[PDB]
């Protein structure tokens, strides 16, 4: 037996596996339990640490995915299946993974912690596209990813109740981050240089760990990719959380908060998932039923409030977006859209879709959106209309939330780096009109193009290697630049770089004209 | 006696004068009385027609300027003095002018009727820059201009009262237009082809005649230059009109409407003028105390409602703006501005000026303006800020009202032509940063460059002749015609007027004017 694949952590002994890379061998420890299974009476409760075990836990394959809705819109389509669970669903799912160089490192090695996205209703650390092996081998880091509860199992909140307090999925993450502090050295990781990185809801979660003091001592640097804690989708108010938890109970035959959660706990997990989307107040895209709740505990104020009031000196942050953040979401409810035609919508469809992409606002607010995103020299051009609705959804949900976070953090002491990821993968199966859709920079950051079994080009492999260098430099030093150069983002100059097969190009403003509308004006209108 | 300079109109006999022009003689009848002098007990009342006279009235010079404020911000500066009165002030001012070719045409000739602007508080047909002689001698048309009462004397309104009903300045205009129908033939004019054209408030008045049926049988075609009846400055509501009338009264020592107007009539005209600007509710630019009031009589609804609801089939309209409508207005009250330095304002000054240029709106509305006119990659560039405040003032007060007027008329049956005038006159004395300011296309329409005594270039003279042809072509055919296409709500085509040939372009500040015409009203109701 290979001693490099035996590790003792505080709970007990683990047996790992050796994995091949086009470069060298990597050690992987998959399916390490870090919490007690949140089953039965423990559904909806904060995670409790994993009791220690005798014998040797076999950490040789991915454990199960937390219960979640499965995309069925395009059965068999690679563009959606790559995000669907690739292991059995279980509520017994709070496991984490460690990838480390082979043999295990000598000296403390810098640690990357990955938090997956998926709108807080979906995701898993087992997905192919989050494979740690390439970053570990190429950039000599230790990489940890964790599963955390999603949907109602992670974020159903009856605020004030002991029985369903909310944010427990967030607490899953924190527990994993605590686990990393106490055990990562056993694998050669340096617990004093831990960098959090995530995408979609994972980037929102990274941000929430920045703004929650108990989490803030658990890591040192942050990367937020196409997501932010201040997005209109990433948090919910106490009342709406209570209304949504309550409508779910009604939809599954339930039933006193205690009597209500008690009844929810007797229902099969899959039953809750089947009614997940029906709790939403409105037909929408880019809105999700059970997300983090602002109740004064995990988040003492709204993420936007906490950003504006924070002393962020001594923090380095890497943030960015892809070119076409909003595109794919349109085929999940915007009238006239499809992945299978050109989606050249009519003006009436555009106006309809504006209410789907910016839900729950006054008619005045909708008109203000229609005003900003219309070219009044071409009010009915279908191609321009498709592009504008994509820009509405992308600006409203990702780009302008991210721009606000970056600018406020920068103006309040943080060193910020910003990127726009502008390369469309040669392997992409979504239509060409979707551009670079939300999420399709992750495969390059994780180095997936280096897999020979996959058919990327020679330039994409080099591109992936550049990206891994940028991210790893940021982890080690707080600066993505190699020790043409990538400048910090400031509230004034608003400089960012474009990542593609061409060399770095520095540009100004993350959609500054649009994001003035969403960040500066539209809040004021909504208060009157 | 010269038989060409005697005309008989329904009131009596008139004696004219023969005028020299660079291109030949022109007959001019200047100072024809068309109403009884609105003096004494007739201050504030509708004009009453001139009663006929025996003998021969000498219509040989411009009559008096109606009582108005005189600009003193830059004493002696031609840029302001050229608009100030060039005759004595009097309430005895209701005279009009007729220019006609020499000898008088023997076939009926199409008529252009000019209404001057000046914010409804100032102006005169006497001004050099409205000299009719050049248009007449070049395009063989008959040109008429009239004086109309301005300020309180033309537009002070206590709505509902017979003693100060308001809009009497407009009725002065209407009376002159009635005069044109009964008498223009006596000079060779054709009362069946009359084209109204005006600028600033004169353009807004042209529009109000389109939207009031009694005026609408008195002309056939319309030209609106840098002004429109739907502009935020061109009308006022009944209540606000009454509030300003009443404050003006209080400020000059006057306590019953008939007793209030009675007391106002005992005040010297100059006393009224001195207190004109004090009734304005707010510090502002591009706002004027006494303007047309929407009271259901002359205007049965607001100019927007009447436009949006009107069937305009069979109407031809020529409309347009200058390049920099808003620029000069800023040195009259916007913080940091001067005609004498570059006025490279600070952002703090910019934000202040937005409240002066967009007066009487909610803080929310003010913010909506700041959003659309800030470049958020250069939020504090002084030059960009200067250019942006100019655009705020010009777009809100002129460009977008005219564009709204143009598009709605086109979409409901009218043939519309639109222009942007982009030539800065060689003679201009306003600073270079103001561009082509509001009003500095008029001299080219009237052909003033043909005056040899004035130092225009040979290219400006050719340019002036080209413009006069366009306007006169529009007057005779309804079509100014490289070809100048109709303005429509979809394609929104307009032409650029400068020393280069016609260039067709799209949209009268379409992105900005969607804000002012489509969105901002909705925001102001909630
Ligand atoms: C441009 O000038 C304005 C106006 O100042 C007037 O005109 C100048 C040419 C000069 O004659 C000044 O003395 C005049 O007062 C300047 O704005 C003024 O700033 C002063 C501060 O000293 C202030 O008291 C005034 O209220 C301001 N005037 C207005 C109308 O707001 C402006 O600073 C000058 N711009 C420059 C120098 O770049
Ligand atoms: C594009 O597709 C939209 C969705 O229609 C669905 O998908 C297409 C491919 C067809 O199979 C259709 O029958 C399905 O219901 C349409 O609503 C939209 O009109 C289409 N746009 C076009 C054809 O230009
Ligand atoms: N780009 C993404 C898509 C889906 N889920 C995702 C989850 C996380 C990050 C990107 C994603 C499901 C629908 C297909 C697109
Ligand atoms: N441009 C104009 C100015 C004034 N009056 C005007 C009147 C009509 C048209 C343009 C004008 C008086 C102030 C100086 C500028």
């Amino acid at each position: 037996e290979d001693a490099e694949l035996l590790v003792t952590v505080r709970g007990g002994r683990l047996r790992g596996i050796r994995l091949k890379t086009p470069g060298g061998p990597v050690s992987a420890f998959l399916g390490i339990p870090f919490a007690e299974p949140p089953m039965g009476p423990r559904r909806f409760l904060p995670p409790e640490p994993k009791q220690p075990w005798s014998g040797v836990v076999d950490a040789t394959t991915f454990q199960s995915v937390c219960y979640q809705y499965v995309d069925t819109l395009y059965p068999g389509f690679e563009g959606t299946e790559m995000w669907n669970p690739n292991r059995e669903l279980s509520e017994d799912c709070l496991y984490l993974n460690v990838w480390t160089p082979y043999p295990r490192p000598t000296s403390p090695t810098p640690v990357l912690v990955w938090i997956y996205g998926g709108g807080f209703y979906s995701g898993a650390s087992s997905l192919d596209v989050y494979d740690g092996r390439f970053l570990v081998q190429a950039e000599r880091t230790v990489l940890v990813s964790m599963n955390y509860r999603v949907g109602a199992f992670g974020f159903l909140a009856l605020p004030g109740s002991r029985e369903a307090p909310g944010n427990v999925g967030l607490l899953d993450q924190r527990l994993a981050l605590q686990w990393v502090q106490e055990n990562v050295a056993a694998f050669g990781g340096d617990p004093t240089s831990v960098t959090l990185f995530g995408e979609s809801a994972g980037a929102a979660s990274v941000g929430m760990h920045l703004l929650s003091p108990p989490s803030r001592g658990l890591f040192h640097r942050a990367v937020l990719q196409s997501g932010a804690p201040n997005g209109p989708w990433a948090t919910v108010g106490m009342g709406e959380a209570r209304r949504r938890a309550t409508q779910l109970a009604h939809l599954v035959g339930c039933p006193n908060d205690t009597e209500l959660v008690a009844c929810l706990r007797t229902r099969p997990a899959q039953v809750l998932v089947n009614h997940e989307w029906h709790v939403l107040p409105q037909e929408s895209v880019f809105r999700f039923s059970f997300v983090p709740v602002v109740d004064g505990d995990f988040l003492s104020d709204t993420p936007e409030a906490l950003i504006n009031a924070g002393d962020f000196h001594g923090l380095q942050v890497l943030v960015g977006v892809v070119k076409d953040e909003g595109s794919y979401f349109l085929v999940y409810g915007a009238p006239g859209f499809s992945k299978d035609n050109e989606s050249l919508i009519s003006r009436a469809e555009f106006l309809a879709g504006v209410r789907v992409g910016v839900p729950q606002v006054s008619d005045l607010a909708a008109e203000a959106v229609v005003l900003h995103y219309t070219d009044w020299l071409h009010p009915e051009d279908p191609a321009r209309l498709r592009e504008a609705l994509s820009d509405v959804v992308g600006d409203h949900n990702v780009v302008c939330p991210v721009a606000q976070l970056a600018g406020r953090l920068a103006a309040q002491g943080a060193r910020v780096y910003a990127y726009v990821f502008e390369h469309r993968a040669s392997t992409l199966s979504w239509p060409l009109w979707m551009g670079v859709p939300h999420g399709y920079e992750i495969e390059f950051i994780f180095g997936i193009p280096l897999d020979p079994s996959r058919n990327y080009t020679a330039e994409e492999k080099i591109f992936a290697q550049r990206l891994m260098r940028y991210w790893a430099n940021f982890a080690r030093t707080g600066d993505p630049n190699e020790p043409p150069q990538w400048p910090p983002y400031t509230a004034g100059a608003q400089q960012y770089v474009s990542l593609d097969l061409r060399p770095l190009e520095v540009r100004r403003g993350l959609r500054a004209q649009a994001c003035a509308f969403w960040n500066r004006f539209l809040p004021k209108l909504l208060s009157a």
